């Protein structure tokens, strides 16, 4: 069987105090009636509001991004100060941050090491590229950047990892993966895990699929085998983020 | 004669809820004689706290970055988002961000003219480090950096700019900075802003000096004639800020 659903919402840099506030009434009159843990991911400056206002019991706060260490780094916010703050879930190694600020496998694959030693629950974004997938190299990307994850890490550290497999092409262009495309990329990864890591663990690891999901297409995507919930951006911000929870069963 | 000074407070990736409430606390129950804007630059977790915690009317808040745009950008904040949560302050282009986050002289610039447009107060960083100090091209270095912020802007944006000259040799590399050397800096840029932009901005533009600033050498520093108060590090963390207030007479 498979392991506990999780519908994380990537508010990415977006909303106001109000229109977040409105978004938070609807997540907590929201009535779930499965098991599946609910992750919102807000800017750090919404953090506090959020902390305050949503108090639904299936939802947990997370942060989008963290350095490892304080100190004399203008502009960042790192582990221990979101620690302080109260978050324990956080995303990291996002494409966006991969693209556009230099994370590498690497760089990510540090962060997620010293996120799990804080004591952070950790979703982890791997994908490939339009490029790379054209190409025929979505395997070769996707597990490189898996592996440099995965060095950093002791076998207990999996349990506070999440994989969030999220292809480029696919995230905020509308053209969803088909349910075959995104079980087949789950079931590369999990059998990746199971082979290096360990067969345990590989059962207990939660996969997630993003990608312009939406309340239309996120029952089928989750059906497949190796689907254990969904990393939405987009549709994070709409009324439509209930129907992607209750498609996790 | 000298402009309204400012004494900014960069906090930068550090501090937890209680400690920085009890720093807020320090600052909320000094006596400021002298007409001063203070500044308190803290991380995007801590802004909502700060926002209530601090009441000194001579003192308002400030992000320690943000991007132009709110979108598809997990991880970082925009100046609407800023905006909208009250921030009216700024600090932008800082050379821990130009040395480790990829901000060019362009990127800097650009960010700068949309803080303006978005009704920013915006304190403008720009310095040279030791190889660029060795090798003689302070001036080169110096002058680039707020030309490309200049060539961005219109006069009447000058209002809401402040520019802070970061001498990067002097900041913990064992070089001691004289009053002499920030003077020559100081001085360096006011004369080409008034020859460029004009000599009324010049002489309304408050320069800072963003070195390593303690209570006891800032009195001095301030008293140099293109000083206009200080973009302080380490000590803003610390009670002695207070005596940087009170060194800007
Ligand atoms: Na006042
Ligand atoms: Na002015």
């Amino acid at each position: 069987s498979k392991p506990q659903p999780i519908a994380a919402a990537n508010w990415k840099c977006n909303g106001s105090q109000q229109s977040l506030s409105e978004l938070i009434d609807l997540f907590n009159s929201t009535s779930i009636n499965h098991d599946v843990q609910c992750v919102v991911a807000s800017t750090f400056v919404h953090l506090a509001m959020t902390k305050e206002r949503l108090s639904h019991p299936k939802f947990v706060i997370a942060a989008q991004n963290a350095i490892a260490k304080s100190g004399a780094f203008t502009g960042e916010v790192s582990l221990p100060i979101l620690k302080d703050f109260g978050v324990n879930w956080i995303v990291l190694g996002h494409s966006e941050r991969r693209a556009y600020y230099g994370e590498t496998n690497e760089i990510v694959a540090d962060k997620v090491a010293a996120a799990v030693a804080s004591g952070f629950m950790v979703i982890a974004c791997i994908g490939e590229t339009l490029q790379e997938r054209e190409s025929g190299r979505t395997a070769v990307v996707v597990l490189t950047q898996i592996a440099a994850i995965a060095k950093k890490l002791k076998k207990a550290d999996w349990a506070k990892v999440v994989i969030a497999y999220e292809p480029v092409w696919a995230i905020g262009t509308g053209k969803v993966a088909t349910p075959q495309q995104a079980q087949e990329a789950h079931a590369l990864i999990r059998s990746w895990v199971s082979s290096k890591i360990g067969a345990d663990v590989a059962g207990e690891l939660r996969i997630l699929y993003g990608g312009s999901v939406n309340g239309k297409n996120a029952r089928t995507l989750y059906q497949q085998r190796d689907v254990n919930g969904f990393a939405v951006g987009g549709a994070s911000l709409k009324p439509e983020f209930v129907d992607i929870i209750k498609a996790t069963q």
